[PDB]
């Protein structure tokens, strides 16, 4: 649809995002103001298809590690944490497939958490 | 945790899934029947720290969409739709942002969600 | 105003057209019909500016020529009716002169018809 | 569909073009407007067969931009706009797709009406 | 933030700009000024994101000097006055010195107002 | 007026600069704080004329950002908010044409304005 702002959330503390970039099968995205530049959520977001109809859509999600730096007092940042997450549905897949895969693997998060959330390694 | 099965679903059609192999710093898993084999969808999911901490864990589900072949009546299967939820945290993330970055990025479809479950390249 | 959803018709069979792409001063449209080599009408819009104000806009209207087959879902397709459209409107043309040539171009369909609807005549 | 005088016009006011000439495969027209006669709008229209059936007609109206000097009492003519309208129509259509695939195309301007007759470029 | 006219004024004659174009990264504004249309002021604004957080806005407000020819009565445009605007914001800069650095900037007018309004220099 | 100091400010915090250099045509400024990279606000005005009355002003309004180290006195400096302001007003312009561009180029601020501070937008 025509571009706009999105209100990614996790319950608690949502960040609204802003298009202030792209292209063609791109659309750059970026929180409008936490506490400063570099300590800001991005929400790149691209989408393109090969010679069949395989729609393969990518995001990458990065929020960045900012914490104060007392013998200075200016919020340093430290790294970011990346989330991409690519998807590929051929052209042979009905409009129902699409909708069952989507939703399913978005779904992983609340099945299975604790590796996640937390990074411990499953034994 | 301990592996286990996990319930995979989209609110309608829920997929339990239970663990066929894998390794260290790997989980594979498959449906237990759906309807015949290769019409059955896997959640792959590794798991790895690199020289830092970089919790750099990784999620493969595919999804094959099967058709019916009338002219023999043997429901071979077209294509698969995959989605890949690569995460990246570093050592230097406190234990909020991770769950914060984590959580947000799942919230996408939730937020941008017409280009992703329909398809539709945003203008 | 923004890139929308246009309903170029023709009295008594419109078609949706939703943007696909393009990018400045250009914009690709297509229909929700699916096909493997000519899938639908594609309205290309391709304004821009030169050294003065000649607004040489351009568009190109294609609708394929297409037949259904039987027992697979292919729909053929034949040919394509192309109908270019440029206009070129110089910087000293008030907007009400600007207005009159394009309507009184576009009323060429109706004073002009038969010649352009059968393909025949001027004797 | 012999050549007679048309009255392309846009709602409030038309303009009468008489033949000026052409011969086989064309036809020119012109208004009076007289006094200048270089000052009045023209719709060169031309058509022909290739090798097949393919139908290239073609239609080009020219509306001059006069300006009446009031110190010399002549009209000056500073530019003209011009709109082209190519028809390409395969060997393979038939006489109701030619009908739909024209009447479509010259419906542009009540679809893409605002960046047409004002001249803006869609954001 | 979305796109609408702006009222852009100096305090005696407000001039309204509608936005007619742009796409992502950027935008185009244009008064009415009706009659000639290439003789009203415009405000192409941009602004990018480079591979740090430089937010590199950009801005050009270009207003024609117009002439009402009374012999003819056609609006000539004889020049105009171009204003740009470059901002670089670099990464590192916090939210409230991007509100200091800017609004200071563009106290200049009252600061440095005789040699800019009138054009002396100063000696 | 000749070069004296001025009192660019933003409402809340203001900053006197006093000239520092320069030439004919030109004009540098500086605040009275001291560091030993990027000591202060630096305004520059290089004014000159051309051919015609092709009055060329021109502006850069640097703030470096900076913030204070602990237990040295040398306010460590991370970066700096340039912000150009080009000006090119031509012969023919009069000078209440002149006032009217340079005070409503300057009114963007508050016109345009959370594009500015925040750094954001246009959806």
């Amino acid at each position: 649809a025509a571009r706009s702002s999105i209100v990614l959330t996790d319950g608690t503390t949502p960040v609204t995002l802003t298009p202030v970039g792209g292209g063609v099968g791109q659309t750059l995205y970026r929180a409008t103001a936490e506490a400063l530049s570099a300590a800001n959520p991005s929400l790149s977001f691209g989408y393109r298809f090969t010679d069949g109809g395989t729609n393969r859509q990518s995001l990458s999600y990065k929020q960045p590690i900012t914490a104060v730096d007392s013998t200075t007092s200016e919020t340093l940042v430290r790294g970011q944490c990346v989330v991409d997450i690519n998807i590929v549905i051929p052209r042979v897949a009905t409009a129902t497939d699409r909708a069952e895969a989507i939703k399913r693997a978005f779904d992983v998060l609340n099945a299975l958490n604790a590796e996640l959330i937390t990074g411990e390694g499953q034994w």
